[PDB]
């Protein structure tokens, strides 16, 4: 048996929302991409013996001024929150576009996982692992760091937010 589940892939402009995507999916690293409007992936995963349809929704990068889209509250499953390590812009920016979120669900628990991309760039590292995972913990969300180069690390980002889902009856 299959169960259908839809993600999105929320954060600031080239923090690698679509390199992490296109990881997890199409197991390759794609080095310079366009900046996204709105792409979504259906993908196979499997996650403690359970079959998933993952509906993956990557999504524009925001600012600080972006309005939240309401399509993006509503019917989705699971919500992945991706920084660069290398941006402390995309840090500032990603605490914002929680908040926003967390309005516009309203009364409704939902699956939040942390991301901070980028790990493999270690010269251009700006941002702490315990920063990030200090802010997950202020959030009760999930904490990984990710390289969209290293594929266990996109698979991992994917198979987290599911189980986070999944606790959530
Ligand atoms: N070294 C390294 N480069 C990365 C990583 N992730 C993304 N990049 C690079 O960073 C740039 C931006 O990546 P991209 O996936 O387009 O970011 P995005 O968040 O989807 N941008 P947008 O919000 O505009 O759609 C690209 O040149 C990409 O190859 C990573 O984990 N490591
Ligand atoms: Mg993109």
């Amino acid at each position: 048996q299959s169960k259908s589940r839809k993600i999105a892939i929320l954060g600031y402009r080239s923090v690698g929302k679509s390199s992490l995507t296109i990881q997890f999916v199409e197991g390759q690293f794609v080095d310079s991409n366009d900046p996204t409007i709105e792409n979504t992936f259906t993908k196979l995963i499997t996650v403690n013996g359970q079959e998933y349809h993952l509906q993956l929704v990557d999504t524009a990068g925001q600012d600080e001024y972006s309005i939240f889209p309401q399509t993006y509250s509503i019917d989705i499953n699971g919500y992945i929150l991706v920084y660069s390590v290398t941006s402390i812009k995309s840090f500032e920016v990603i605490k914002v576009i929680h908040g926003k979120l967390l309005d516009m669900v309203g009364k409704v628990q939902i699956p939040i996982m942390l991301v901070g991309n980028k790990k493999d760039l270690h010269m251009e590292r700006v941002i702490s692992y315990e920063e990030g995972k200090a802010l997950a913990e202020s959030w009760n969300a999930a904490f990984l760091e990710s390289s969209a180069k290293e594929n266990q690390t996109a698979v991992d980002v994917f198979r987290r937010i599911i189980l986070e889902a999944e606790k959530l009856e």
